[PDB]
């Protein structure tokens, strides 16, 4: 009975990048087709605009400060990881009998002997890279075949990026023009195996598109008419078209819920090789709408009727909604999301009225940076980020430093989604929205205690995955293409 | 045989305002439905981002400097107007037997005894206001029923806005909450009368939405969830839904070509009561993409198949395309547009490769400000405008004065439609695009001679339309509600 679930999570992709979200040149026909027969959200959100914290929140339904996933993101030498006691969505569904799989980016920790890798967090199967694909040297990697090298080099002084099958290194580094196809093959097998055993499957496809450095297989190199960023988005979109074909071919259309979102807004510091937040302001690394408001699509023919909703939804609501849909029980922990099955099924409204946004570097003295309630969003603190530099808006740059606002900056996102016109720069609707927003911020700051930072437990170069264990010299001996 | 034609032209509406162009809160379901069964253009343009010059170019297929429609816009006391010797599209179709009508904004001149009004330029029927609805006092007008007054007062010291039936004043001023409906009634009658006489009709519906001051009838007041700007856009959209119903009811679906565009980009100086250029830069009054790149839809079931094109098209191409479609002959004048029927019918590509943009205040020493060819756009001069003030981009403000660029600022609009990354800030594709762009600018500047300015022929307060001719005191005695 429980539907099969496929969760596609893109990387560094903005609200204005899909064709269906208005981009003038992107090529995304499969995603456009899913929107046209599915529910397109205009107001869906992640609570923190960086990969690690966002990935933690999506898999646990909890604000990332609760389990220490701050500040910044994890790196290959990190000792820390998402604690093994947090219950992931994967555990929740596995315990109700789903065959569960993950392909692609994890970024939730590696640890001493791979203790934090996915196999330990509820996934039966895993094929991917344990952190972003740019966290290792890439000046010699090919990003576009036959031999266009990746641009800029990526991180130096580290082992090459490992492609892992469960806990074993399959390739180091992998060939980027074919990674995707490896991931579609793995998915195809997970589906079939599950059909075979009469069991519901759960696929978590964390794609590398459209994170720097851009890359694609040869059918897309130079065919999107938006350069490398388009080519990489176009391959992502073709991958979605492949999952939907596989779902067709096994007669699983009406029994599969397919969700598409992305972890955080665009990295505009990659300029024309990064994504686009459309009308929204700034991008990745900030708490402006461009960093935390993502594209989101839900498709389940015969269950979700085609349309557009404006209701509030978050990545935080994913665990509890999917649990409900699977008749799986909720962990016995404080959860920060809700079940949105009534909104999906068209029988109710979203129960979500408020959203809370933390910065990349949060702290317990300042607490939440911004809050949305209804149509009103207040910013109590503002800051730009080097991930959102290079555009003409000075508030997005790294040089717009941390600034306190009291009274907060207050926007009406139904008329001013661009966040340009501070409404306190008076009215009774406004004044009542102000008092609610301040009381929600002070209630959340007083009730959440920050879990001890995983990121500050430090780095140890010995934790890098090495294809040729014990080899020498480290790290360049670690490699098995 | 010739199809019936309905040209809907909106006012001050941006590229990111329709739901189908990505806006998160606008409500435009009829327009979204026309896009879903029609051709949606991602790269359609007007050559000048102000009402008068844009309206002239659309009706004549000629760059507005050729017939003197600069600088700025005409005002109620203007002696000048679009010369009576220019051939409009309306003349062209009337001569092939179309019954032709216009409802709404004209802004192409009034003149001594209404010499420039529409009845003299090929329209058989006319119901509307001869210039924008804000060109007269509005501190006492109702914008939203039952008694919400228009905001800010509009222009002072002038006669109230006249609603005209051909050359006679029907109301002065008209009641804004019902103007629209008057215009749908007139349209409905034009259609029916033409069906009756077995003749093809041509309707030019120049709506007042979404120009300041915003207004709507009671079914839309406060129902769009985007405030007054949404309410006004929502009424516009409901009007489109009414024309399409009338077309249904007379069995004229497959025989009517329906086109939707807008004259110029958004007036962001009205802030949350003005429109949104989406990812594009700046708006009304500039030569950035946000001022000149508009939404555009073409719908003709059984002739135009549903889709999205990225080909180049301009408002300038409208006369010659519609002539071709009607088997009407072209005037014997130099035209600056082309026939895009092959692109509409799906048998050819657009023949347009280049676009030329003039500023609101052009001059023969500086010539064209920007040129697009292929995917490359060069700006030879840049300037902000008080119509595009109040956003965070400093290049859009009135204080960014006229600046020459040599080498020009050069953008790749397929990867950088936001116009952020100057490519000369080297490569052979770039260098060849540069040499083409400079040669196109110098060829057009050398070949176009500016027609003598109509706007500088001056003003005469005696040219104001007065409901009670000879009354006194002028202008406040002029009024007949
Ligand atoms: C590593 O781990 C999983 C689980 O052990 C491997 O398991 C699957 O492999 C085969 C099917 O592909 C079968 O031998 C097993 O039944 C199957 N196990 C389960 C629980 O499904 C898997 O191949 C490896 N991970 C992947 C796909 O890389
Ligand atoms: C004013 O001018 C036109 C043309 O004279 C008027 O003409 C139309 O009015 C009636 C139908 O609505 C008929 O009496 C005429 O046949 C018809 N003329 C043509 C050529 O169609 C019209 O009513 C006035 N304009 C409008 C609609 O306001
Ligand atoms: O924030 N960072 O320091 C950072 C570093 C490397 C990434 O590759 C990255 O992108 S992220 O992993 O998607 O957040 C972010
Ligand atoms: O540019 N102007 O000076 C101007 C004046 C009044 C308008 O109402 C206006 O808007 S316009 O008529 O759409 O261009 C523009
Ligand atoms: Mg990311
Ligand atoms: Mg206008």
């Amino acid at each position: 009975r429980p539907p099969n679930i496929v969760l596609i999570f893109a990387d560094d992709l903005g609200y204005g990048d899909l064709g269906c979200y208005g981009h003038p040149s992107s090529t995304t026909p499969n995603l456009d087709q899913l929107a046209a027969g599915g529910l397109r959200f205009t107001d869906f959100y992640v609570p923190v605009s960086l990969a690690t914290p966002s990935r933690a929140a999506l898999l646990t339904g909890r604000l990332p400060v609760r389990m220490g996933m701050y500040p910044g993101v994890l790196v290959p030498s990190s000792r820390g990881g998402l604690p093994l006691e947090e219950v992931t969505v994967a555990e929740v569904l596995a315990a109700r009998g789903y065959l569960t799989g993950m392909a692609g980016k994890w970024h939730l920790g590696v640890g001493p002997e791979g203790a934090f890798l996915p196999p330990h967090q509820g996934f039966h199967r895993f094929l991917g890279i344990p952190y972003s694909h740019d966290q290792g040297p890439c000046q010699n990697l090919t990003c576009f075949p036959p031999a266009t090298p990746c641009d800029g080099g990526c991180d130096q002084g580290l082992v090459p990026i490992p492609l892992l099958a469960n806990l074993s290194v399959e390739a180091q580094p992998p060939w980027l023009p074919g990674l995707e196809a490896r991931y579609m093959a793995f998915a195809h097998d997970l589906m079939a195996d599950a059909q075979r055993q009469d069991r519901p499957f759960f696929l978590y496809y964390a794609s590398h598109h459209t994170h720097y450095p851009q890359f694609s297989g040869q059918s897309f190199a130079e065919r999107s008419g938006r350069g490398p960023f388009g080519d990489s988005l176009m391959e992502l979109d073709a991958a979605v078209g492949t999952l939907m074909t596989a779902i067709g071919d096994l007669g699983l259309l009406e029994e599969t819920l397919v969700i598409f979102t992305a972890d955080n807004g665009p990295e505009t510091m990659r300029m024309s090789r990064g994504g686009c937040s459309g009308l929204l302001r700034c991008g990745k690394g900030t708490t402006y709408e461009g960093g935390v408001r993502e594209p989101a699509l839900a498709f389940w023919p015969g269950h979700i009727a085609p349309g557009v909703t404006h209701e509030l939804a978050s990545s935080l609501d994913l665990l509890p909604t999917l649990a409900a849909l699977a008749g799986a029980p909720l962990p016995n922990v404080t959860l920060d999301g809700f079940d949105l099955s009534p909104l999906l099924l068209g029988t109710g409204k979203s129960p979500r009225q408020s959203l809370f946004f933390y910065p990349s570097y949060p702290d317990e003295v300042r607490g939440v940076f911004a809050v949305r309630t209804g149509k009103y969003k207040a910013h109590f603190f503002t800051q730009g980020s080097a991930h959102s530099d290079t555009t003409a808006d000075p508030a997005c740059h790294a040089s717009s430093s941390l600034t306190a606002h009291e009274p907060p900056l207050l926007y009406d996102l139904s008329k001013d989604p661009g966040e340009n016109y501070n409404l306190l720069g008076a009215t009774p609707e406004v004044l009542q929205a102000l008092k609610q927003l301040q009381l929600l911020k002070a209630q959340l700051d007083a009730a959440v205690t920050f879990g001890p930072s995983q990121v500050a437990r430090g780095e140890d170069p010995a934790l890098q995955i090495c294809c040729h264990p014990g080899c020498t010299p480290r790290p360049a001996c670690c490699h098995c293409p």
